[PDB]
């Protein structure tokens, strides 16, 4: 990954509309403030489409920054946040901003260092119940009761742009 991150950050913050998709995927050495800053500069971003650190040993501080941007940002679509340190509490910050979030459309929070727990899990699946607009969650439930009602609430989302498309 050759991305300029100071440069990219730069480019959010200026709402540069060339830039559609961010990929920080696989970069170690990003500071915790400049990813904290992306997601700052992205509360106020109208461009991004995509924005993936997949890999950037993120943890929890990243997650609740990202948290925020989802509950203002009504623009960004895909999310990618596989692969890190965030823990239960910085996971559910993220599905829980769903609830007031009805662009997003894409959230993937699979692979942390550590798992999130039935009781995380469960949590999970009700707030993919109480948003209709997400329609890919990329984590694999362990629990089949929540693994069920998650792959119930993409489906009847998905269902619901194929009734309403044109
Ligand atoms: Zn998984």
């Amino acid at each position: 990954n050759s991305t300029d991150v100071e440069e990219t950050l730069k480019r959010i913050q200026n709402n540069d509309p060339d830039l559609e998709e961010v990929n920080l995927n696989n970069i170690m050495n990003i500071p915790v403030p400049t990813l904290k800053a992306c997601a700052e500069a992205l509360k106020t971003n109208t461009y991004v489409k995509k924005f993936s650190i997949v890999g950037t040993r993120s943890n929890d501080p990243v997650a609740f920054a990202l948290a925020e941007m989802l509950k203002v940002n009504n623009t960004l679509k895909s999310l990618n946040v596989e692969s890190n340190f965030i823990s239960g509490s910085g996971i559910l910050a993220l599905v829980e901003a769903l609830q007031s979030n009805t662009s997003l459309i894409e959230l993937r929070i699979d692979n942390q260092s550590q798992p999130l727990g039935n009781n995380v899990e469960m949590e999970i699946a009700n707030m993919l119940e109480k948003n209709t607009t997400l329609l890919k969650f990329g984590y694999h439930f362990t629990q089949q009761g929540p693994r069920l009602r998650a792959s119930n609430a993409m489906m009847n989302n998905n269902d619901l742009v194929r009734k309403r498309r044109l």
